[PDB]
């Protein structure tokens, strides 16, 4: 029971990773969804500024990742993806994080081409009147503090629970002594009312809001509001019969209301946005899920349907140059531009054939649709697709086979999976051109259809615990973005065919009773088959080595992160956020941490991130901004040396 600081999370079982987001983590996260993925091999993070990075899994970006909060979806609204889904998610407020790698599940919605990421909160169940609380307080270099509170009280016929957080940090500095434009502020508060009329039933009401700020060194505008409101309803009846083992039903409402501007966290420079300017955009998502679990004999079957509708609006500021009067964005009416629908049916079937063999297969069928509400485009021109609808029905599915060896505690696995994903908001509305000879992006961007083989192994010995996961795949009609400066600067979305391949592996050895040593490796590769080029924004080879000493009451450990250069890039190509420009330099970062359990109710941890004050940037981080004094194409640098300490109470 020696307490530790997390520097990496293992594959505890084929393709799936499970972690507790309320334990301290070595390179210390913002209150950010993406930063809590940095400990899971396979993930990289596009740096935008201080917080709210854009997470990338085995080279893949964006909606190729299903990131659900409590089974529900939270979608932001900036055409920038300045408020990416994970900018609204504060992971210390949830109880469990779970990553399913590859297109190997169909329970959690459509388009899960790269992987599935589930943040969830667990129901409370008192057996009598009682009340537990969990809190944490953290403080660190450059004015970072994070405060989180999880309090609940109840009895056997119900409970009520409050979960909140407050977190911020000033601008950090790099390994060369410069202030990076990067400060941020975040808070959330969500309440849950839970009714438990017997030992099998649970109805839960949930409501919560949150807001935040964030200065972005990588952008021309900052996030001055990340307002979120959400509602939810859960139903869990258990053991309805000998065969129906669970029936779960849920509905969710998430509303995002974002503001980008160039005057509240910065000042307009000379550069093609010299005037004070702001843009307010919002996204209203409503959806539900309904699933029955059948368990009998050697079979488990999960059957269900789900649905989702979401709607996007925008409205912008207006600044008069003769009078220098600024009219804020909220003085103008809302302009709807997009509405999306998805309805889907799914099943997934597991066969427990003997104890050393399992075979899992799953299928789902989705009907996805979108309607363009833009009467005009922006000087305003008439929108050639104003009020057009497109739809499509996309089947997806997978089979996976897991076999355990007879002599050693080893599990081998191989799975083959197919994902079909209707296009994004950002892939359909944000690009200023479609494929060549096309009206718009909206009418010609084809859905992305990826087909991939997953394989790997698990091994759990007494002194050794190791895992490996490799993949090779093709992506048909990959949605790629191309950048050119010309009038001004503009993107074009196209559909290409892509080969991709890579993997991750990790191992932990227990040397002494007190010494542990772990390591992990992550490799991602991509090729644009249609132009005999490499795929853009692909993170380079990355290993992490770690040694820690435990002693019952406390623990100390060190960590080395080592990343190769990246030499395969596709210049002026990427996603809606970033573009490849230059090859990248390798680098190494070494860090220290420690943890001490003061008593059963209080724990202590601390660490030094980047001990040797390395000045370095990651291949995926955004470029500079010129307005912030950034050069030719300097990508935003990582933090330099940083100190932090955190106390955890639990009664």
């Amino acid at each position: 029971l020696a307490p530790s600081v997390v520097t990496g999370v293992a594959q505890s079982s084929p393709l799936t990773i499970v972690t507790n987001p309320k334990e301290p983590r070595q390179p210390v996260p913002a209150s950010d969804g993406a930063d809590y993925l940095k400990t899971i091999p396979g993930f990289a993070v596009i740096r935008n500024g201080g917080s709210n990075g854009d997470p990338v899994l085995r080279g893949m970006f964006g909606s190729r990742l299903n990131i659900l909060t409590n089974g529900g979806m939270m979608l932001g609204a900036a055409p920038n993806r300045a408020d990416a889904p994970t900018s609204y998610i504060s992971p210390e407020t949830y109880d469990k994080l779970t990553v399913i790698k590859g297109p190997q599940t169909v329970l959690w919605g459509p388009g899960a081409s790269a992987g599935t990421i589930l943040f969830e909160r667990e129901p409370e169940r008192f057996g009598e009147l009682g009340s537990r609380v969990n809190a944490s307080l953290l403080a660190g270099s450059n004015g970072r503090f994070d405060k989180v509170l999880d309090a609940a009280a109840g009895n056997r016929l119900g409970y009520l629970r409050f979960t909140g957080n407050h977190a911020q940090s000033d601008d950090y500095e790099d390994g060369a002594g410069n202030t990076v434009p990067s400060r941020w502020k975040k808070w959330n508060g969500d309440v849950a009312v839970g009714w438990t009329p017997d030992e099998d039933t649970l109805i839960e009401l949930t409501a919560g809001k949150g807001d935040g700020e964030a200065r972005y060194a990588g952008r021309g505008m900052d996030g001055s509001q990340f307002k979120r409101e959400s509602l939810g309803l859960r139903f869990v009846k258990s053991n309805v019969s000998d065969v129906l083992e669970k029936v779960e039903a849920q509905v969710y409402y998430n509303y995002a209301d974002h503001i980008m501007d160039n005057f509240r966290l910065r000042t307009p420079d000379p550069s093609m946005m010299p005037m004070p300017m702001a843009s307010q955009v919002d996204r209203r998502t409503l959806g539900g899920r309904l699933a029955a679990t059948w368990r009998w004999d050697d079979f488990k079957l999960v059957t269900g349907v789900d649905a989702m509708r979401n709607e996007h609006r925008a409205r912008g500021s207006k600044y008069d140059m003769m009078t220098d009067y600024y009219t804020d964005a909220d003085q103008f009416p809302w302009s709807k531009d997009a509405v999306f629908h998805n309805y889907g049916a799914f099943g997934e079937l597991t066969w427990f054939a003997a104890e050393r063999d399992r075979l899992i297969g799953g299928l789902r069928l989705d009907r996805a649709s979108v309607k363009d509400y833009r009467q005009t485009l922006k000087h305003a021109m008439a929108n050639p697709t104003a009020n057009d609808t497109r739809a499509d029905t996309l089947p997806s599915g997978f089979v996976r086979y897991e076999h355990d060896l007879a002599d050693s505690p080893t599990t081998l696995y191989a799975g083959l999976g197919h994902a079909e994903r209707f296009p994004d908001y950002w892939e359909l509305f944000s690009p200023k051109r479609g494929p060549n000879g096309s009206v718009n992006a909206f009418d010609k961007i084809k859905p992305e259809k990826t087909t991939q083989l997953d394989f790997g192994l698990q091994y759990n010995g007494d002194k050794l615990q190791a895992w490996a996961s490799g993949y090779v795949g093709v992506v048909q009609d990959f949605i790629l973005f191309s950048y050119r400066e010309g009038m001004g600067s503009s993107t074009q979305a196209t559909n290409v065919d892509a080969r991709i391949m890579g993997g991750e592996l990790g191992a932990s050895y227990q040397l002494t009773g007190n010494w542990k040593t772990d390591a992990s490796l992550a490799y991602a590769w991509g090729k644009n088959s249609s132009d005999d080029r490499a795929l853009p924004q692909i993170p380079p080879l990355e290993a992490r080595f770690g040694l820690t000493y435990e002693e019952g009451d406390w623990s100390a450990g060190s960590l080395w992160r080592v990343v190769a250069p990246q030499n395969r890039i596709a210049r002026d190509q990427g996603n809606v956020v970033g573009k490849d420009f230059d090859k990248s330099a390798g680098f190494g970062v070494f860090s220290l941490n420690g943890a001490y359990r003061v008593t059963r109710n209080v724990k202590l941890s601390a660490g030094v991130d980047n001990l040797f004050d390395k000045d370095y940037t990651e291949h995926l981080n955004k470029a500079g901004d010129a307005g912030f004094g950034f050069s030719a194409n300097e990508t935003v640098p990582e933090p330099g040396r940083t100190f932090w300490t955190k106390v955890d109470f639990s009664f």
